[PDB]
């Protein structure tokens, strides 16, 4: 009954993830996003408790969707002969962080601190639920403009979190760590911290630090606008070439730069309204 349960609105975007449309749940007028993924384009499959074979994203979103978190919720899913359709939460009004940075430029540090903090909390939640995102980036963060609340999207490159080495990767290369580039090997948490360093740089500078593999491997960061000494230190720590030299999530959240974070509502009042 997909076609009767949802009224389809405009296409929001398309890309490697599939095609995502604005929609409304007709029963209660709930705003949703409707994500279509072609079966031929799914490399990574999971299985539900009842035996049903599904995209990994469905498995991972179910693992994280219990209680509140900074993760966009899976509301329902449908199988068609050549595709899966996922029904996702849709804040309104909303803008992805890539579009936000593109429009507004480099973020003020107070704003970046609030956003970065919320991303860390959401990533911690995923990890606590046994899920590794593997594609943390501005394009995969939604901002609820009224509430100042950030939500993670697109678990299509994700995996079950494990303590042994990953030798597969299908996330975004420019957010991928040097050990992936050089050895095609990474561990989950330390690779996540690398991507968070890329993200933080992106927030405070308005662009990502590395384009080419050679730049990633060299790992040297330069600043084109004024960024505080403490923020620069945190970025450079997250981007340590050796995975063991990177901070843990606890170390990031205890860093001097991360102190005195604004709550989401205050963040929206100051920066978004
Ligand atoms: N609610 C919701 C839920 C979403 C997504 C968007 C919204 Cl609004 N998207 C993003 C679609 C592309 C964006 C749209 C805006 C313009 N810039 C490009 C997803 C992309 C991939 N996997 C899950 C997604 O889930």
């Amino acid at each position: 009954p997909l076609e009767s349960q949802y009224q389809v609105g405009p296409l929001l975007g398309s890309g490697g993830f599939g095609s995502v449309y604005s929609g409304i749940r007709v029963s209660d007028n709930l705003p949703v996003a409707i994500k279509h993924v072609e079966k031929d384009r799914i490399s990574d499959w999971g299985e539900l408790p009842n035996g049903t074979r599904v995209p990994m994203e469905v498995v991972l979103l179910k693992k994280v969707s219990s209680g509140f978190s900074g993760v966009i919720r899976l509301l329902d899913w449908f199988e068609r002969p050549d595709s899966f359709v996922l029904i996702l939460e849709r804040p309104e009004p909303v803008q992805d962080l890539f579009d936000f940075i593109t429009e507004r430029g480099a973020l003020q540090e107070e704003l970046a601190r609030s956003f970065f903090w919320q991303v860390l909390e959401a990533v911690r939640h995923c990890h606590n639920c046994g899920v590794l995102h593997r594609d943390i980036k501005d394009e995969n963060i939604l901002i609820d403009l009224n509430r100042g609340e950030l939500k993670l999207i697109d678990f299509g490159s994700g995996a079950l979190l494990k303590d042994t080495v990953y030798t597969d990767f299908d996330g975004t290369r420019v957010y991928s760590p040097p050990e992936w580039i050089r050895y095609h090997r990474y561990h989950g948490r330390s690779a996540a911290v690398w991507s968070l360093g890329i993200l933080l740089y992106d927030m405070v500078c308005g662009d990502i630090p590395f384009e080419h593999d050679e730049e990633i491997i060299r790992g040297q960061v330069f600043f084109r606008q004024r960024v505080s000494s403490e923020c620069q230190h945190l970025i450079r720590w997250c981007l340590a070439l050796r995975p063991s030299d990177r901070p843990t999530f606890e170390e990031i959240q205890n860093h001097p730069w991360m102190q005195d974070v604004l709550l989401p509502q205050e963040t929206a009042e100051i920066h978004l309204h």
